């Protein structure tokens, strides 16, 4: 409550009084052995008493802020606030000395360098209040504060990262060094060098053509020019100055406990710190107990599912998998350090996951040959139909036994049923079945086209079946395209056709509504929980199709399958080898279908177990159970208590985890190791990936993440992060496929070869580089855009 706060007198955690930037300076001030330019902060309550008229306008949209901005400029600061300003300013050099006017709120406001005089500073303080109402700051009522510290006139300045911004390696240190002052509004006109330090050794130096530099002229800041070889020839910092700055950086990192973003200035051989912020863009570290250097591999990349998962979702995958895993950033990992400490164990993993995709193999070889990260090495055909029915009989008994149970023994029941889930999924008979399919295997693929009893194939095909019973009744499309409303399946009967489509739509939801995009995450909304997700894909099947499209495109397959059956005819060992393949491989996607069925049954049982948690007065909202791990959730039910400061923490963490993309290889130092494609005799421009389906075509790119933005017309090419079996019904309206992750024999990869759809997977950052709308080119090998 003091009007003016000096840096070394700032109270921990009261940001609201001083602001983030000021609290940072108030923290770096107490760091022994670190020089922070003396100064103080104008209390946010000085911004408040400087204000009856001002409220005239904060009600008016509780672009003419150019009157409310000039008001604060013309509104003069009270004599006492001005007096307190005079005292603390005189203690840090007084007037006749230069100071920096910096505002402290995320976002950005106005900061003014090198201001001298009482009148000039009073004006700039008011201009900083004005920065709150330029049409940028606009898109409530908050309190701003102003930092006033000694203006440094350095030879060099720049930024410092205690962790490599790209690789996220915490034992790496990046420095951006440039001559002259820093910029409040950074423009690409003051370039800088880039140094990289691991520990006391320089690992990388990038010198830049720095033609321009900002110098604090007697008052204000002119931008002079440097001599041609004062740019090139001169490192911004000497080899020792870089190391000195590095040590200076990790002394601040050790103080805050977190990797910091530090702004520095260099005057007369001495360094000064003007700002320090925690880095919030790093990929988190798996919480593991034994101390050595560790290498983790991404389960996400193995499962072709890179999206972040909620706690409860992570739990159910952990309980499903026998192998011990670890969680980091909403993704799961497997510690393979033990297998990379033995030569026999090393190779057997490299060539097992290697040719599957060179990115993993390259990433493995990357970590293996690192600078001593790792220790050196010291001197049956009738089998199908029952497995299907046994699965169906295993689901029916589960579903009518969960409605039986609730409370605490509900969790006792799920844990037990997970064991049954295991011996159905890991059933030797079930995996001996498709071993026969895969061992039955160029010539083999198209010979296996249009094989019945494939659960995901029917899902895509029956959607077309659904599409053609829907269609005559025109009367049912207008309502469909404005509906923001999830419960659209109620007003179908008030209209004609909608009743007869509902029956066809509900029958679909009975067999295929249990899936979704990323079924692996149990907490993710299924199709029957929100049928509004299938709207575009069904409309897309409506916008372009037949009376019985499911018949023909199915029909297409077996006749091209019916002219290859005997190119080879004109040797009867081969005839059923083809079938024991054909009549089987449709089952290769049923264990997946059987598992996620049990998922949804648990979910409904757990959700209603959460609905009783809101009526007991324990839960605020319904689906907050997603942010608790399984065992935590067991205890909340057994107790009647719960920490919501953890829940909200889980909520913001998950939101942070969504902006991240998991690495194929993650180290104990946080370093993200993805693979790299080997390329020459291939176009300069080309973005590289993995070949999946032979073919070359071009067309319009549709970068689509959710299956709700899936407005697919004819000549489009689908560009997404991953292709799930639930994504496969969309393969009827596209011409090409580009995914950030995929395999040579995922189901998407299979039906892409049957339809003749050229597809490329393993294309890193494909949903960021390829902007939606661009005409792109794709080839079975590599594929790049056409401007
Ligand atoms: N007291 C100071 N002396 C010299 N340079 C400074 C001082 N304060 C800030 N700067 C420089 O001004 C630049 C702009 O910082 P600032 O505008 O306060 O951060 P933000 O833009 O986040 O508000 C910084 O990069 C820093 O190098
Ligand atoms: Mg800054």
């Amino acid at each position: 409550k003091p009007y003016v706060l000096k840096f070394q007198e700032i109270r921990p955690h009261s940001e609201a009084l001083v602001g983030g930037k000021g609290m940072n300076l108030g923290a770096c001030s107490n760091i022994e052995g670190v020089h922070v330019p003396a100064g103080f902060c104008l209390t946010t309550e000085a911004y408040k008493r400087t204000l009856n008229e001002f409220t005239q306008l904060l009600q008016r949209l509780s672009e003419i802020s150019e009157t409310i901005r000039t008001l604060i400029q013309h509104t003069q600061i009270p004599s006492e606030i001005a007096s307190y300003m005079d005292a603390t300013l005189l203690d840090v050099g007084g007037y006749e000395m230069p100071f920096a006017v910096r505002s402290s709120a995320a976002g950005q406001h106005d900061t003014y360098l090198n201001i001298i005089g009482k009148d000039a500073l009073l004006q700039h303080i008011s201009m900083c209040w004005a920065s709150l109402f330029t049409e940028r700051a606009i898109i409530r009522k908050v309190q701003l504060a102003v930092v006033i510290q000694q203006m440094i006139s350095p030879e060099a300045s720049g930024i410092l990262f205690t962790a490599d911004p790209i690789t996220s390696n915490r034992k790496s240190l990046s420095i951006d060094a440039s001559f002259g002052l820093g910029e409040a509004l950074v423009s690409g006109l003051v370039s800088a060098d880039s140094y990289t330090v691991r520990e006391n050794t320089i690992t990388n130096k990038i010198i830049a053509t720095k033609k321009l530099a900002i110098y604090s002229l007697k008052e204000g800041g002119t931008e002079t020019r440097i001599l041609e070889k004062s740019q090139q020839t001169k490192q911004t910092l000497t080899d020792q100055q870089i190391i000195q700055l590095a040590k200076l950086g990790r002394k601040i990192e050790a103080y805050f406990g977190k990797p910091q973003d530090i702004e520095w200035c260099l005057a007369e051989g001495a360094f000064y710190i003007v700002q320090s912020r925690p880095i919030t863009t790093l990929y988190p570290i798996p919480e593991v107990n034994e101390p050595g250097n560790r290498v983790y591999i991404s389960v996400a990349h193995q499962q072709m599912m890179t999206d972040a998962m909620k706690p409860l979702g992570l739990s159910f995958y952990l309980m499903t998998t026998p192998a011990t895993m670890y969680t980091a950033g909403g993704r799961l990992f497997v510690d393979i350090t033990q297998s990379l400490s033995a030569k026999v164990s090393r190779d057997m993993m490299v060539n097992s996951l290697g040719q599957s995709d060179p990115l993993i193999k390259d990433a493995l070889l990357t970590v293996i040959n690192k600078k001593g990260f790792l220790p050196p090495l010291p001197t049956d055909s009738s089998s199908v139909f029952e497995l299907v029915r046994n699965s169906e009989n295993s689901i029916k008994h589960l579903k009518q036994s969960i409605e039986t149970k609730s409370g605490s023994d509900l969790f006792d029941f799920i844990v037990e049923d997970l064991e049954e889930l295991k011996r159905v999924l890991f059933n030797p008979t079930s995996i001996d079945a498709i071993m026969a399919g895969m061992d039955a295997s160029n010539v083999a693929d198209k010979l296996s086209e249009s094989a019945p009893n494939n659960i995901t194939s029917q899902m895509g095909l029956e959607l077309l079946d659904v599409a053609d019973v829907i269609r005559p009744y025109p009367a049912v499309r207008a309502y469909l395209e404005q509906t923001k409303n999830p419960d659209f399946m109620n007003e179908l009967a008030t209209l004609e056709g909608g009743a007869e489509t509902k029956k066809a739509l509900e029958d679909y939801l009975q067999k295929y509504g249990m899936r979704c995009a990323g079924e692996i995450d149990l907490t993710k909304t299924r199709w029957i929980e929100n049928p509004l997700t299938l709207i575009p894909l069904i409309l897309s099947n409506i916008k372009n199709f037949d009376s019985s499209a499911s018949m023909h495109k199915f029909a297409q397959g077996e006749k091209e399958a019916f002219h290859k059956e005997q190119e080879i005819l004109r040797a009867m060992e081969t005839k059923e080898k083809i079938d024991i393949l054909r009549h089987f491989i449709g089952y290769r996607e049923y264990p997946k279908y059987g598992m996620i069925n049990r998922y949804f049954i648990y979910k409904l049982a757990l959700l209603r177990a959460g609905e009783q948690l809101v009526k007991d007065g324990i839960l605020q909202e319904h689906e907050d159970i997603y942010f608790l791990y399984f065992e935590e959730l067991r205890e909340v039910v057994r107790t009647g208590q719960v920490d919501y400061e953890l829940i909200n923490a889980r909520k913001r963490d998950f939101a942070t985890f969504e902006k991240l993309t998991p690495p194929r290889i993650l180290t104990s130092d946080g370093e993200m190791i993805n693979g790299e494609y080997k390329r020459e005799n291939l176009p300069k421009d080309a973005i590289l990936g993995l070949p999946v389906s032979s073919g070359t075509v071009e067309g319009r790119a549709r970068v689509i993440l959710e299956m709700e933005k899936a407005d697919l017309e004819d000549g489009d090419i689908l560009v997404t992060a991953y292709t799930d079996p639930s994504w496969t019904p969309a393969f009827v309206s596209i011409k090409g496929l580009v995914t950030e992750v995929g395999g040579l024999m995922t189901h998407g990869a299979v039906i892409a070869r049957e339809y003749g759809l050229p597809a490329v997977v393993g294309v890193e950052n494909a949903t960021t580089i390829i902007k939606d709308g661009q005409q792109i080119r794709i080839n079975g090998t590599e594929g790049y855009i056409e401007i």
